[PDB]
């Protein structure tokens, strides 16, 4: 199900992976680092052997075989990722055909619903990567959740037209209206840097957060990772978050 | 419940549905071999006076259709209460709602809806339509309207049926269609509901042409009853639609008119 | 005070308000079960407040509330109607606007106003000007219900959005709609508009009237078309019953049989 | 000067007497309502001899000699009027060179100020004529008065720039700021048809109203003229105005 | 507190100088620009008795809650930091601590007030040393206020629509004859003449940046700004105060 309230961390090796696990990450995202492709299987296996929590890796958008390779390696989740160099500009992977669950990116409810119709088991609401700027995450989490609230409360007979306007599959919108939320977990990602950032994303209705390699470029990675984990879990404990922000 | 509604529509294959304004015309249509009649009254065009619809219902044993203005939920509920067999949410009447069609899933009676392309068809189906009418502009006597859209809809269906499974979500986005309807279409090799041609079907050759182009049947308008011999004319359309590849018969049937 | 004007406006839900040009029509409207009447005088030309004589004729003919129209922005026409003892003033877009930019400051009046709106921004601006009741309406005189439907769908969709939206997003929503934020805050608090909102524009058949109620209207306005029918009292009656019993489709079906 | 008053269009002595009897503060002598020019002097003299109240007459915009002719006839006011066919598209009459006072039209404060700089002694704020539609008068009275209120209260050092933006002479703006209003009387005109219309213009800050020949096409001109006069004078007496509206 | 000067400070030493020079408050400060390290803010809070401001990125609700928890006296939802939300500002009504917000015109000012702002900073572009930024916007805001104060009551709803303002805030402005909160100028206030100019243009006070502490004699410079802002019509004094720097 992917533990709601959790933090998923990018790691490039076993050492980083262990630190992430020790800090309380719910999962790790194995990475290698022009054209950006699926990581060398060796690196992924190194990370898989280093920890007991779920390991994700990831593939280029549309790269069906990269995904099958990761599936064969025994990865726990595949991330069909926009930060890698897209392999297909028009068609995403038909994730319904896979055993392993996929996480996909989205910027609005239309994208989210299309990813779900392709078989996505989890979503990452994200704008531009690598900026350290939370505005990317915020813009899109606000958009997606505002659009969800609209759908949840709208007149049933207006959903087909709403679907057309969003570019969404209507059955996904119908499911959203029925549940009062997305039928999959939706984590924030994009520039989540400080403990306050992580808690903010939770305040805005995220189910959890992804954080990048910035953690391991700090002076004390384990303390930093830890602060993000605690802030994300205790996202309304402002005294704690204030205290956690001091070190960094 | 969708299956029963669709099954009712399905049993109409090869058939002709005729517009009638009174009991006399309705009886002629039934006598000529129509599979159903469409009751009409004739500025703003609305649901017909219930009296006229009841007159038609009492005059024949075949199914009676009537319908309502697009989006007019209450007109539809009225026709449902009258015991009509099919409701036609019709673009020739003056639309009551420019943006939202009736949520036809909430009804007991089955609906026929219009469409000009596969995106429209799929949206109508998602709203609960049990039958489709592929049609362009009405009242012209010009078959090009029907042809353009039957060619489009069927060409788009053939594309979907044979396309790579992983390309359907993007296809759906491009068409403005619900992907689950496209998936159903690919599974069945056709639309999951009956699809009749309508728009300018005038001659027996016209009716047979629409069947040649893959229609499941045809709608014909009041033009029939403005001819010198309506029963013969209606008859010719019925036989041409049924025996749409019997060109000697169609040639013979065309002589009278 | 607004609170009392609003309490007066409340006494109209589920009702039909009818246009009448004389005492005879007014009595028929009352007899058919109208909750109020709208007194009117009547091509191309300037349309103004009706002759006070005509309004008094209607006021004397019935016991139900009497409304009359003024031109948009025509402060003095409104004061005149107030002085005549009219029950409601309708600042009406079907009359020839007197002011293209500024509506009447209705807060300064004793008598309650009804105003038109096409979307929630307009509705909220009319409310901030002191409107006690709204009429959601597109183009008039067409017999085409699409006008009413378009705008009732828009207004109610926008209300549902506001009711459920995150509290901290309202100021930006207000900016985007051109609405006063305090009205949006009130809407979110109540779960609906703080005033009654009737449909108007092409309501012709009983099915039309019931449709508007299905779409969330609090009632309907109907025009002079009623009195051009063969049996006005039966027709008016059918609209009244359809509006009240808007989910009774057997009754509505039966009521639709008569009309020409 | 003649505040609260009504000025009435008249085509002959009979109409002029009725206007005087109804309480008009002045009359405007006309020939009619092709090319529209100064009226035949005979018609103007007929009206001048028929009443003791001031008599006005129209000249074409820029028609210096028409104006001199009316001056020589002993007219009390000259109306350099946009409803006549303009003689000069670019330059209005230099009214400073005349003994007789002029009334001029205006649609905004810039125009008003330019007319004043040319020597206008009175203004008529008016849009399109002959419509019976008060919106013309209202639009422009609202504009002129809103612009005046802005000038009256604005920072002194911003006036030169305001003048540039309006196309106004700054000394007129300075005078307006000093007086808190226009230095001349400003009457409304354009579609004033009902007693409510007349009172509305006063509510909007007019100093008075002009009314056209419509009065004499009614069934009872003297009663109608009378109603306009009383409504304009007692513009906040809504019971009276209501009563006055009953007849016609 | 009106007539005052608020000064940017990066440490306890600067904060003490600002307090000694007569600042009414200090603004504690420390690519992407975020809320300052709490340690730096606490250092400044402990160093002085006057109010301390700090901050947060626009829309960053949690940064604001953090500063609230630290015991900061005012939160500055600041456009010079990297915005966290391009569309929605913080709902400041939900907070105990008061906020200052930026504005460039009356529409913005009124929207900030409706969100719960307790103070305004009328400001254009930062870091230029050019007073035109402050002037443009103080002139705009105050011209728009004067218009609203004197305009016909029945025209306010339409004015509000045109400005993008909440009408109830305009109604309040008309009632008071001014903004219902204090409005300080900021943006390129560099010389004593600049500071006094902003007061001449109707500011309630001024913000000044770190430029003060890059001068040869910060305490004298800060002092000159403070005195010029207080005695903004004393041109002999202002002339004298301008000689040093
Ligand atoms: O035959 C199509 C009709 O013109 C409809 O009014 C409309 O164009 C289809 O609506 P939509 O494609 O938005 O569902
Ligand atoms: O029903 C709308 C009226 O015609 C108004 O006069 C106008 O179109 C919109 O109102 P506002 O003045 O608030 O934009
Ligand atoms: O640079 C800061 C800007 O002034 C704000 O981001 C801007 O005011 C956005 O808010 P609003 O849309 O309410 O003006
Ligand atoms: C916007 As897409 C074609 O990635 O669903
Ligand atoms: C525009 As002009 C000739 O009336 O000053």
């Amino acid at each position: 199900e992917m533990q709601k309230g959790g933090v998923i961390m990018d790691v490039v090796n076993a050492e980083q992976a262990k630190i992430a696990e020790a800090a309380g990450a719910v999962a790790v995202m194995a990475l290698e680092r022009g054209v950006a492709r699926m990581a060398d299987p060796t690196v992924i296996e190194e990370v898989m052997n280093a920890v007991s929590i779920p390991v994700m890796a990831k593939v280029r958008i549309g790269h069906y075989v990269e995904a099958r390779v990761l599936e064969a390696l025994g990865v726990d989740y595949i991330d069909e990722s926009e930060v890698l160099t897209p392999a297909d500009e028009e068609f995403h992977i038909d994730k319904r055909q896979f055993t392993v669950p996929f996480v996909c990116g989205c910027r609005d409810l239309g994208e989210a619903a299309r990813r779900i119709a392709e078989g996505a088991s989890m979503l990452r609401t994200k704008g531009e990567p690598g900026t350290g700027n939370i505005v990317e995450a915020v813009r899109h989490m606000r958009k997606v959740n505002a659009q969800i609230r609209k759908v949840v409360n709208m007149s049933e007979d207006e959903l087909v037209a709403e679907a057309k306007q969003l570019g969404a599959p209507v059955e996904v919108l119908r499911e959203i209206k029925r549940l009062g939320r997305l039928p999959v977990v939706n984590f924030a990602a994009g520039g989540v840097t400080t403990p306050a950032d992580a808690a903010l994303m939770m305040h805005l209705g995220a189910d959890g957060v992804f954080v990048g390699s910035g953690i391991f470029k700090s002076e004390n990675p384990e303390k930093y990772a830890r602060a993000i984990v605690e802030a994300t879990t205790h996202y309304e404990d402002y005294e704690l978050i204030a205290h956690l922000s001091k070190g960094l």
